[PDB]
């Protein structure tokens, strides 16, 4: 059954020259795919998905709001991308780290730690350093964790306020096709040990229906960015859930 369908997948990843898994949640019931499996239950640091748990908590505590501008005072950053003016939501799509990392701060190392804990998200671990416990470690957590923790996002399930949570998965839409809405969260951290890639999301079917998903992989600077969607996409649509 599945193994017809992961044969092709593994073989998707085979073609890319890479190790990776995607790890699918209908619900409660969780498959793996890929050529990597072990990976699922594996932790690595979360890179930019960790964004989705900040501006939770960001908003969560009132430190910012959807509207609120966060200004390029002009320094150069790490993207030409990230140089203007833009909103949290903006920021979320472009992985704009200076503005979440002044989220951050205004949350504070303590509450940081605080509400990591009470979620449980990963190891829970975010250490001394306020501005790249997600990014170098400690931080760490599984696909398989992953992929609960953003399908309980996109079923309000998360203990955070509705309406933080509805506002935060307004900003995860990627993509639109044919009636299916892809939600989700890319990440690559790229100075670290085997480059880490992730993306981290679900789909929402025409019917209302939400499968949850989580892939990762390790990156090699060679890759376009976009293998991790090309991934993603022909995996989802081989699955049929797109
Ligand atoms: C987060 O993992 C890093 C962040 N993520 C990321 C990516 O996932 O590709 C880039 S964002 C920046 C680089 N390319 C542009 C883009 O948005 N995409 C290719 C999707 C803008 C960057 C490495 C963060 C920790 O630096």
């Amino acid at each position: 059954i599945v193994q017809g369908h992961n044969q092709v997948i593994h073989q998707y990843f085979d073609e890319k020259n890479t190790s990776g898994v995607l790890v699918i949640q209908t619900d409660k019931k969780i498959n793996l795919y890929g050529n990597a499996l072990s990976r699922a239950n594996t932790e690595y640091v979360p890179a930019s998905t960790f964004k989705m748990l900040n501006a939770l908590i960001g908003l969560e505590n009132q430190k910012t709001d959807i509207n609120e501008i966060f200004k390029w005072k002009g320094e150069k950053r790490s993207f030409t991308a990230w140089e203007k003016d833009m909103t949290l939501g903006e920021a979320m799509k472009l992985s704009a780290v200076p503005v979440y990392q002044e989220l951050a701060r205004r949350i504070g190392l303590d509450l940081m730690q605080k509400e990591v804990k009470r979620i449980g998200f990963g190891n829970a671990e975010i250490g001394q350093q306020v501005d790249n416990f997600w990014l170098v470690g400690p931080l760490k957590v599984t696909p398989i964790q992953e992929v609960e923790f953003v399908s309980q996002l996109a079923h309000t399930q998360l203990p955070f306020s509705e309406k933080v949570q509805a506002n935060v998965k307004n900003m995860l839409l990627l993509e639109e096709s044919n009636g299916y809405k892809i939600f989700g969260k890319t990440g690559w951290a790229m100075d670290i040990k085997p480059q880490v890639g992730w993306l981290t999301g679900w789909v929402e079917q025409p019917d209302g229906k939400i499968v949850a998903f989580a892939l990762n992989m390790e990156m090699r600077s060679e890759m376009p960015a976009s293998i991790r969607n090309e991934l993603l996409m022909k995996s989802l649509k081989q699955l049929n859930i797109i």
